[PDB]
């Protein structure tokens, strides 16, 4: 009651925003956004503590972050570690956690009928923490597997040598993440308890006044509000300053530098980067984003269509990045093709030419205007977000905005501020530049070593002649301002809902050449509209040539259409193409309004699009340098794939994909776009806010452009073919086993293969997966101690399913084989003991799950194109499936379990993937195991195997 | 010495490299005899030819002679029994037939080499003491009704009756050969004639020992065959019976510059031209027909058919003598015709004329002659061995017009060039004494008459006298030439030494990414010979039906722009066969090893540098088209057997699938396909014959070399080489496919019972059943309840998996022809459990020795190499192993296995049934009783079909 400093004022919202606010502070300074939904399936609350890793001892690098791991492990209130967890778990429920540089989020999700007791729960740790003694080795494995995860990653690799380079005393030079190192191996060294500091970091730093609230919940905003003040007001104010970074952590000796850095995959990229003050108070004016939005423009005139032309650069990032309170980054990031490489110093006076031509200019009120008039779109028709990262970021927000601000905060922009945009552009200067080349071309060619990853590099500063080269750059012609973005949507209308509108899509259309389904949107009433297009051609994956070919046809379209298509995705209109190994798939997704502009734009182009043979040649060589690539990623990763070889009739191999490469020529190519598009059919999902009469336009349109442009005719249904699953004999067990070259870590899949999909088979599997699933999480990652990644769920492919487990580890894949085997018999064993209240609350975890709500329409697209992709087209499934899961008995999973899964069930069809550690050699009691049948030659495996059936459509 | 013998004939006669031993004989009866003495022979053999035929039948009765030769093969004195000679045959791995021309009445047999005398005994009672069982007349005048009502859709039938029908009505040549119901039953009751008894006055005037002659062929010596021959054919009646002879030509003058316009049952258009000529018989030693018809149809350059084929009229011509009988002859000009050339029928003959007269004015060439008679000599030195069977009835025949010395040697040596023969036979080829029939659907409704034995609808007319002196009046024509020096006449006949690493069957000599290749040097038949099999594998040669298309008119144009060249080749017994497949394409070369690598080349280079000719494009596509629509007319059992395979294969593209993206083929399309076709191959090859280890590798090199140079061949990925799998039938399942035949009034029937994948007891479970129901299922389902002229039975083989297979055709429905067939299934349950195991090793026996029958020829040997290759299992040995196995069978394994497999309960069984509706069909009695029939799912859609089935794996291979 007086446990409150101040209401807010009206939280403005969007007018199509039915769900209720409530800003307000707490007279512990705890800065609260209340949000009532009484439609909501769950419930969410996060909190967001002003603290993070720039805050750390320099002692103990990564103290915030496993404090992070350490709060949330009991309390006076509930003293038991699992309370939390399992309370959740319980309910529907699921939490997480992350620390940043400034920040540490945590937040919750939970049944709509149990937000009270999740709540009470969560804010006891900001009560009364235990920091519980017993989990600190495993909280301590828990950050060292987040590093090691990052060590071979080269985004993460470059994050911190960036950090190294500038000024050694400042925090930003901080490694925040930890490890094992710096948690345990040196403090143990250097006789720190690590106990007493994170104790005190938290008594230092966890104050009230540095906290951020956000519940969200059924209950009203006035019920909301008593909750809230009844577990946040007792949260202790230590009135600790809000830390400050005003100091730039690159100084005047840190600037005119540049850096050759040696990275893991085969990528060439020059980084340009400009240090700024803080631009966050300017967030009405935006000068970053008016910057961002000139310098990262791909449409005609811009930086990245000249630096294109010229064939130097593919791709091209621009703007302003955060850093820290009191210090940002400007950044102009290329991707580099073999040419680029050798002229790095005429990118870089494009840069400057194209950043001189903006002074010359001088800001424009009309593009301030087009932000300002698109970011009202945005925030006026924004999808609705899933209640927990709702909570979450609101959480962070709340901290830079005023109350009443919070959901308008990254959206409106208000004055236009020409002083401040020149300013900003001032400071993109070639004094002010700091350099970053990344490239295979400078291996045992660096002195210095990154300690955190072990990233290879060399250090330069750059010449005052190339710095002056820079400063006296002659004024190009090639660039100019954008124009007038004419996608920009004006027509909002949402059509009426039809007297013959459907709950799920209907065909609407079965003709030799299209099947179309269609559905107007019943649900979320927002203009926008989804359309999915699957392009069905034999000549698509007939060898790994046309593989090839089909790859290339659609990158050189899509790089060909871009300059036209980024205008349309600035306003709202976005579109993916790409292949598949039966055609073609594109995707239309966004405003309605000029959506049948840009889908006949495509449909056009397809058929008549030109090929620039400088373009063929730079993708050419970017796809050859992206299959070879594959090498360095995760062991897992790579299982996955050799899996997806052995058990598919058809499937061409990464390096049949290279070797055939070679042979794909600008004439063969251009033989290869009519062959493709001479025979085709349509399977088509329009949904959205759309009529049944505007779809079959549509359809009729994209029909009629092909017919036209590629004289298109209809394929014969005989030539409408499916690749089946590998038919695995009863008893039988293969192995098939590979090397990881670079990661020195192992990967396995195994499955267990069951049976082809129906109502009873698909519920008795995933009924199975539903009870193993978090003991498998607690066996055999958190007390064996396997490995970060461990993996258990259903696995379904061309109509065939079955049981899989995913596992990467730095032990051998024999000994993970044997620990999956152990712990199916406790699984057994578990099933049987198991009471019917525990049994009824799995079948009721999982048809929880099944009955999960949209909360956007692309959610809900996808889960009909689900359907669609896999020729079933069993729209109402969820219902159907949870109502014959109800009837599921305990004996039934035993049944299961004895007949298809268990070590000696007469039809276990047992398949894994073996992928070696780079440097690897070629409890619960676990069972005898069989000798496998190794498999040599994946061509000699399938012809010796029946092939499926493939699955019968609803009708 | 024997009184029993008139005369013993000088030497018969041989090549040098034939083994068998000869003795021409005329017994004092007058039966011209040939004793064939071959210790090597599996099969012993006899026939005995009477010379007289149908034309000899009496006007009261047409078909009297045919009718005999059925009638005469039906119980003997001192063998009462009518299926006794059957019986008897098929008891001892034997087989019979026999024909009736218009002047021969040819009887034969095979038997094991063993059972010669008792065969034989059986044969020649039919000659001293036959009885024509009474019981037996039915069943036999629907025997001859059942081959002329098939003869009836038969396009060559009818024309060959519909000449007889327009020549002197007063000839003998005029008469209906065949019969049938009516001349046989029909009209003789109607005419109160007794058909028993006219029957018997035909046999008693016209059978005389001194109008047969007898070959003989048994492991038996010349002097034990002698004696066995005089036994038993010299008590044979001579009745001194004058031979008949027909010296009136049946073409007089007024059935001379006539036109026929035809309406046929498939949709072909033919131009048949016939010139009367006296019978040329005695001038075989000169053989002038034989010089005059290889001229006119000559297919080298300067050639008739060259510029008809340049003018864009005909695709094929066929010209020669023809035979008539004792007395008369013909000679032929036959055509098939374009769209254009229907049109320009008379410019066609024109241009005939002016070959003729080139002829005519050029005068006859000796060295042409001495051509013809050095490739015969070559043809009659290096001959393979011919089947038994064939080769005594073949002779029987050869008997009545050559002298005992000449018989082997009759077809073959040309001894005396004669000029002037030529020149008299050359005179004759005149517009005055020409006879043209067009045959075209285009006639359909504008004719007047009808041929009343087949149903024939034709119109005749007089050629006008214009037009005949516009053909006699033909300007010289420069295109036609006399074809130059046969340059691929063979002169190298050197059999290579066997070489020391020399193998019993086909070795791996070359296996690598572009080439598999199984050599085997002949080390059985000695003869200079070589057969050059290839198969090319490409994705694109069956991806989609224009593909399949495309790849089939590209083998088509490359043949017709190759002929010219290759035609020569094949005259000097040099040939070639190029076919598109599921997976590629497949070329076979074979004959004369001599000029063998230059043949192969030409194909090659052609095939990588080929330049298509719009024309020739245009024309064969269009022919194409028609062969496709044809399909139409093709017999209700050969349809059931085409839908069965779209079914069963993972893979199959359909005529109708085919002809709509036929109209898609465009010259440019081709032009892009057969780059993309040769891009990317594998070949896998067999080379038997006449050639060493590095010779075989020679020729691999240069057909690789010659493909990597001209179109830039790379190798297929070991993935990409896939083979079709089988459609994999439910347990207990039953499946039909049903059909209708637009054109034939008879049904159409595919049982297959899908057993499981090949192994070597799978094989010999199913193949052991197989010989067991063999004869009975003749017996039973075409002898006695006489379901149709076509009842098959056998194992079914495709894409590694194998069954059993019934193929039936009827004018009952094809849900009867289903009764029976699972009627007589329960009666051989019932004959396995009963049979004695001293008859069921009998059948192991039989089955063993049909498995283990050596190739009496290299390309009998090379087909069982190549099947070996084609089904990837490599298993040249299979023959000893599976019948070692096949000994180790009990009565009881196939008990069991039919149990499990094929009963009508079985739980293994898989059942699928195509069945083709006649044109008109809508869909006790002491018999053997129908087991109860499930209701079986009808196919609908045959894509549907096949995705809601497993697929089976593809069979392991032996090497
Ligand atoms: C997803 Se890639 C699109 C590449 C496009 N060429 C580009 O540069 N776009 C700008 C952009 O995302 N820049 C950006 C984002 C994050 C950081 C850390 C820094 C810069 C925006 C232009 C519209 C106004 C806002 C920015
Ligand atoms: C088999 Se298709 C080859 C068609 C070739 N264009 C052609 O006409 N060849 C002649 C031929 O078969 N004519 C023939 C055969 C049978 C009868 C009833 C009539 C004529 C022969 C040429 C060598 C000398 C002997 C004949
Ligand atoms: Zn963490
Ligand atoms: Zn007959």
């Amino acid at each position: 009651n007086p446990a409150i400093k101040r209401i807010g004022n009206h939280i403005t919202k969007s007018p199509e925003d039915k769900r209720e606010y409530r800003g307000l502070e707490l007279a512990n300074g705890i800065k609260v956004l209340l949000i009532s939904d009484p439609t909501t399936d769950k419930s969410s609350a996060a909190l967001d503590v002003h603290i993070g890793s720039l805050s750390d001892p320099p002692n103990i690098a990564g103290l915030s972050h496993f404090l992070q791991h350490m709060l949330f492990l009991g309390t006076k209130k509930y003293p038991k570690e699992n309370e939390y967890s399992q309370f959740l778990s319980e309910h529907a429920g699921s939490s997480n956690a992350f620390t940043s540089g400034e920040h540490t989020n945590y937040y919750f999700d939970v049944s709509h009928e149990h937000l009270e007791g999740a709540l009470d729960r969560f804010a006891q740790f900001f009560l009364s923490p235990l920091f519980d003694e017993s989990a600190k080795d495993r909280e301590v494995n828990a950050v060292d597997s987040e590093h090691e995860k990052n060590v071979m990653n080269d985004a993460w690799r470059l994050f911190q040598l960036e950090k190294a380079t500038g000024n050694p005393k400042h925090p930003f030079s901080k490694f925040g993440t930890g490890n094992k190192y710096t948690l345990e191996t040196r403090p143990n060294q250097e006789g720190i308890d690590v106990r007493q500091e994170l104790l005190k970091f938290h008594s230092a730093y966890y104050s009230s006044n540095l906290m951020a609230v956000v519940v969200l919940g059924r209950e009203s905003l006035d019920d909301l509000t008593n909750l809230v003040v009844k577990l946040f007001s007792e949260v202790e104010n230590k009135n600790v300053p809000l830390p400050e970074f005003p100091e730039h952590p690159f100084q005047e000796e840190h600037l005119k530098q540049l850096y050759k850095i040696v990275p893991i995959k085969d990528i060439r990229n020059l980084y340009v980067t400009f240090p700024i003050p803080d631009l966050q108070k300017y967030y009405k004016s935006n000068p970053g984003h008016y910057l961002g939005h000139l310098i990262g423009h791909e449409g005609p005139g811009s930086l990245l269509s000249e630096l294109k032309s010229k064939g130097w650069v593919n791709t091209l990032v621009g703007g302003q990045k955060e850093g820290a309170r009191g210090f940002m980054f400007f950044i102009i990031n290329v991707d580099l093709t073999e040419e680029g490489l050798l002229h790095v110093e005429d990118i870089i006076l494009h840069m400057f030419q194209y950043i001189q031509k903006l002074r010359a200019e001088g800001p424009q009120e009309w593009v301030f205007q087009e932000l300002k008039d698109l970011n009202a779109v945005a925030f006026r028709f924004k999808d609705k977000e899933r209640p927990r990262g709702y909570t979450s970021k609101i959480a962070g927000i709340l901290h830079y905005y005023p109350l009443e601000e919070v959901l308008t905060a990254e959206y409106l922009l208000e004055e236009f501020r020409p002083d401040l945009i020149e300013m900003v552009l001032d400071k993109l200067r070639p004094e002010n530049v700091r350099v970053a080349i990344v490239s295979k071309s400078f291996e045992g060619k660096t002195d210095r070593t990154e300690e955190w990853y072990g990233t290879q590099y060399k250090q330069e500063a750059i010449p005052d002649e190339v710095i002056k080269k820079w400063q006296n750059a002659d004024l190009n012609g090639k660039f100019k301002l954008p124009t007038k973005n004419e996608f920009i949507p004006t027509n909002f209308e949402i059509l009426p809902l039809e007297k013959e509108a459907t709950p799920y899509p209907a065909l609407i259309k079965d003709t030799a050449m299209s099947k179309l389904w269609f559905k107007q949107d019943d649900k979320f009433f927002l203009p926008k509209a989804n359309l999915n297009f699957e392009f069905f051609s034999p000549f698509a994956y007939v060898d790994p040539l046309h593989s090839n070919m089909a790859y290339l046809y659609l990158e050189l379209l899509k790089d060909s259409l871009n300059e036209y298509a980024y205008a349309a995705e600035l306003a709202g209109l976005s579109y993916d193409l790409q292949n598949t190994i039966y055609g073609m798939y594109l995707s239309v997704k966004g405003y309605n309004d000029k959506q049948p502009i840009l889908l006949k734009k495509i449909i056009e182009k397809m058929a008549t699009f030109e090929i620039d043979e400088k373009r063929f040649e730079i993708i050419k060589e970017a796809y050859m340098r992206s299959l070879n690539n594959f090498r360095a990623e995760q062991p897992h990763q790579h299982a996955m794939y050799y899996l997806r070889l052995l058990m598919t009739e058809v499937a061409w191999t990464k390096d049949e994909l290279k070797e055939a490469l070679d042979d794909v020529t600008l004439p063969r190519l251009k033989a290869f776009i009519p062959q493709l598009l001479s025979r085709l059919h349509i399977e088509a999902l329009l949904h959205g806010n759309i009529t049944k009469q505007a779809a079959l336009g549509i359809m009729q349109m994209v029909e009629d452009t092909l017919i036209e442009h590629a004289h298109t005719k209809p394929l014969l249904p005989s030539q409408l073919v499916r690749y089946r699953e590998v038919q695995l004999p009863d008893r039988g067990w293969f192995v098939y086993q590979q090397r990881n070259e670079v990661h020195n870590n192992s990967g396995i899949e195994i499955y267990y293969q069951t049976d082809m999909q129906s109502t009873s088979e698909n519920m008795f599997l995933e009924l199975f997966a539903q009870i193993i699933s978090e003991p498998a999480f607690n066996t055999l990652r958190t007390k064996e101690q396997l490995g970060y990644i461990v993996f258990s769920g259903p696995r379904r492919a061309n109509g065939i399913q079955g049981l899989r487990f995913i596992i990467q580890s730095e032990k051998p894949p024999h000994y993970l084989e044997s620990r999956v085997e152990a712990f199916l018999i406790t699984m057994e064993k578990s099933i049987e003991d198991m009471t019917e209240e525990a049994f009824q609350k799995h079948i009721q975890a999982l048809a929880i799950r099944r009955l999960d709500k949209p909360k956007k329409l692309s959610a809900e697209s996808a889960k009909y194109w689900g359907e669609i992709i896999s020729q079933q087209y069993n729209f109402d499934r969820d219902n159907t499936e949870v109502a014959y899961l109800k009837t599921l008995t305990k004996e039934d999973i035993i049944k299961f379990y004895k007949e298809m899964l268990a070590v000696d069930a007469p039809r276990r069809h047992k398949v894994s993937v073996h992928v070696l550690a780079r440097e690897m050699d070629s409890l619960s009691q676990a069972p005898a195991l069989p000798q496998p049948e190794v498999i040599q030659n994946m061509t000699e495996f399938k012809r010796g195997l029946p092939l499926f059936p493939l699955v019968k459509p609803h009708i």
